[PDB]
């Protein structure tokens, strides 16, 4: 498989016998990526063991295969290791099975829901208050993800059953507990490298039943959803309109649970943190939001959807540190069959990989790259913004279906934080800060600040 881009003409770093290119791996898939870049230009392939992966750079190649040839064409994902049940998760589904569950769950994020959410997690922002204040009084540097963490979980647990925890104040919660494993769901061991080199061993491990979807948070949401289906609600949100709209066999209601509970744990949680830490190291653009919201919310008023839109500086805060971290790290979808794509011919089973990192610190759209500049992202500015080069929700049929849910959920963790505290640098704060050894964008060490009460 090694002489694939050869044969095409496309350049790349040599492949070693096995492994391909993996080794490279061990800078992180970041400098690897910026890496190759800078020395082959808008295009490269290289082996994830015997996977052939082109990267692409090109805006309107990148638009043809994201939007245009998506459902003809580059409509799948590549999995990683077994993946079990979970093969009729959305995120891991292919073709028509896809299909079906995306027009299917569409209707849970209309703006319609969304503003039917607002006074739901607004409860859970004075919950995330409160233990802000309490850990604020310490003295001691706070980590956030923690705080943020609980916040998350708790936000979008209740969006499916409204089954509400304290999480901090309910470590032993069954719903809590349990759910621990799905993250810290470790992207980062060995076993995603080892199955690289030998993905011939996934359908061992599938008729052995190991999935890599840890097998207690599996059983714990196979019956939590039994029982919140008929115990719970058997008289007279996400979850409901699962079972509403029942061919869905429980088991794959699960499937999009899991998904769901993950992606509104992670995403928001670790965003948020990047977003503080960028806050902390630019204090001025900390007071200018504090002086946005304040502006917008008077005398420490609750946000509601319309007021969180009207907010164009907190869209900037938060747009620019997706550009420095977009969580996602790359965009990719696997060649359905044979194409030429604004030119390239791209062969049956490779995977077209969009380095969204990269691209977000690309010299040639980017002034000044590295640092974070919200300025960027001004209504007279935004213009100059290639939807194609930022993407940190992807783009086309297949982007983030969490988006606006997303977005709204950390404007409003951020608006009810920004009302009553400001955060602050310390000892145990690494500047710079440092990124993950690897493929999920988390910082190296956990972001700690000081907090501070506003009165
Ligand atoms: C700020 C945090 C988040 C970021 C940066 C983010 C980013 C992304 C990106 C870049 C993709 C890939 C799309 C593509 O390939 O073009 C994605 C897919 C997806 N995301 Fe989001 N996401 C976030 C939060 C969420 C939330 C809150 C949910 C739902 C609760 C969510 C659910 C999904 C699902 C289900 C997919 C697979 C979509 C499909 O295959 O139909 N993510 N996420
Ligand atoms: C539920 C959560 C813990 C997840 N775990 C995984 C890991 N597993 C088991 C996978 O097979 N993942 C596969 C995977 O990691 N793809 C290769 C790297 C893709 C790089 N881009 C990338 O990560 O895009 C973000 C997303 C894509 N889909 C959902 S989020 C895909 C099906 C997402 C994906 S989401
Ligand atoms: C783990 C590390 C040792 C290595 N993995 C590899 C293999 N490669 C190239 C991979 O792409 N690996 C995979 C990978 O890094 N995938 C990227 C993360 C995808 C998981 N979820 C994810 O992207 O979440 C963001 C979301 C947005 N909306 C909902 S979730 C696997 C670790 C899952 C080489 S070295």
């Amino acid at each position: 498989s090694h002489g694939l881009f050869k044969k095409l003409g496309i350049p790349g770093p040599t492949p070693l016998p096995f492994l391909g290119n993996i080794l490279s791996y061990h800078k992180g898939f970041c400098m690897f990526d910026m890496e190759c870049h800078k020395k082959y230009g808008k295009v490269w392939g290289f082996y994830d063991g015997q996977q052939p992966v082109l990267a692409i750079t090109d805006p309107d190649m990148i638009k043809t295969v994201l939007v245009k040839e998506c459902y003809s064409v580059f409509t799948n994902r590549r999995p990683f290791g077994p993946v079990g049940f979970m093969k009729s998760a959305i995120s891991i589904a292919e073709d028509e099975e896809w299909k079906r569950l995306r027009s299917l769950l569409s209707p849970t994020f209309t703006s319609g829901k969304l503003k039917e959410m607002v006074p739901i997690i607004a409860q859970y922002g004075d919950v995330l208050v409160r233990n802000l204040r309490r850990e604020a009084e310490t003295g001691k540097p706070v980590t956030l993800k923690d705080v943020f963490g609980a916040y998350s979980m708790d936000v979008i647990t209740s969006t499916s059953f409204g089954v509400n925890i304290d999480s901090l104040n309910n470590p032993q919660d069954p719903f809590v507990e349990n759910t621990k494993k799905l993250l810290r769901f470790d992207f980062l061991d060995p076993f995603f490298l080892s199955i690289t080199v030998f993905p011939f061993l996934i359908p061992i491990l599938e008729v052995l039943n190991i999935c890599v979807f840890p097998r207690e948070v599996t059983n714990f949401l196979r019956k939590s959803v039994k029982r919140m289906k008929e115990s719970r609600l058997e008289d007279t949100d996400f979850l409901q309109l699962m079972i509403d709209s029942q061919a869905l066999s429980d088991l794959e209601l699960v499937a999009q649970s899991i998904i769901f509970i993950f992606a509104g744990y992670e995403t928001t949680s670790s965003v948020l943190s990047f977003i503080m830490y960028e806050l902390a190291t630019h204090p001025d653009v900390q007071q200018k939001l504090q002086e946005e919201i304040d502006a917008v919310l008077p005398n420490k008023a609750p946000p509601t959807y319309d007021t969180v839109l009207q907010m164009e500086y907190l869209d900037m805060v938060v747009n620019e540190t997706l550009r420095l971290f977009p969580i996602a790290m790359r965009l990719e979808r696997v060649c359905k069959k044979d194409v030429e794509i604004n030119g390239m011919f791209i062969p049956k089973g490779v995977v077209v990989m969009i380095p969204s990192y990269a691209l977000h610190r690309d010299p040639k759209y980017w002034t000044e790259p590295e640092k974070f500049l919200p300025e960027r992202f001004s209504k007279k500015n935004k213009d100059n913004i290639d939807p194609y080069i930022y993407t940190p929700f992807g783009s086309g049929p297949r982007n983030c279906i969490g988006m606006r849910f997303a977005l709204m959920n950390m404007k409003l963790a951020l608006i009810r934080v920004l009302q009553n505290f400001s955060f602050k640098p310390c000892k145990e704060t690494q500047i710079p800060l440092k990124l993950s050894l690897g493929g999920l964008l988390q910082p190296e060490k956990p972001v700690v600040l000081k907090v501070e009460s506003r009165d």
